[PDB]
């Protein structure tokens, strides 16, 4: 592709190794900090048993927290979702000007904070898988509740909620 994996604009773009899959820096999970200079394998490729590199990440840098494995485990399935051609409407929160949204919702979640809190410095970074799967649910719980039952971004919930148990079973059998 020509295109991020994630948000699909042009740019500076890094390839993985060892799929099709390229990515803004920032787009990748968890965001990177620098080109890599030699080998590179991203999240979705990386090993969980033989990790073949660390990333130049925050949580490498800043090093009641997600274990190396858990934090491995949740980036694959947060990544799953973001690169999902289904995604798009939950990489950002919705406006507040549509249909009193925020009074509607009262435990808002979108992809963005999901990713913000696998970061360790952020205060109120996960501390168990558990809290991640739980903040998913609660996403896409919330576009159940507020969208039209009806409508494509309704549509698209209700299939990328399901396709994400299906990976969450593969990831946490
Ligand atoms: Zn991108
Ligand atoms: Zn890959």
């Amino acid at each position: 592709e020509d295109f991020c994996a994630v948000c699909i604009n042009g740019g500076e773009l890094l390839c993985c190794d060892r799929c099709p899959k390229v990515y803004h820096l920032s787009c990748h999970v968890p965001a990177l900090l620098s080109f890599p200079g030699g080998e590179w394998v991203c999240t979705l490729c990386r090993s969980l048993t033989q990790p073949e590199m660390e990333y130049d990440c925050e949580n490498a840098r800043y090093g009641p927290g997600l274990s190396m494995y858990d934090q491995k485990k949740c980036e694959k399935l947060v990544l799953s979702l973001c690169c999902n051609s289904l995604s798009l409407p939950f990489h950002e929160p919705v406006s507040p000007l549509a249909r009193h949204y925020y009074q509607i919702i009262k435990r808002p979640m979108d992809l963005s904070i999901i990713r913000r809190k696998l970061q360790k410095k952020d205060p109120a970074h996960y501390t168990t898988p558990e809290e991640v799967v739980s903040d998913v649910r609660l996403m896409f719980w919330n576009c159940a509740k507020f969208n039209y039952p009806d409508s494509e971004v309704a549509e698209a919930g209700r299939c990328l909620e399901v396709f994400f148990e299906g990976w969450l079973k593969e990831i946490y059998p």
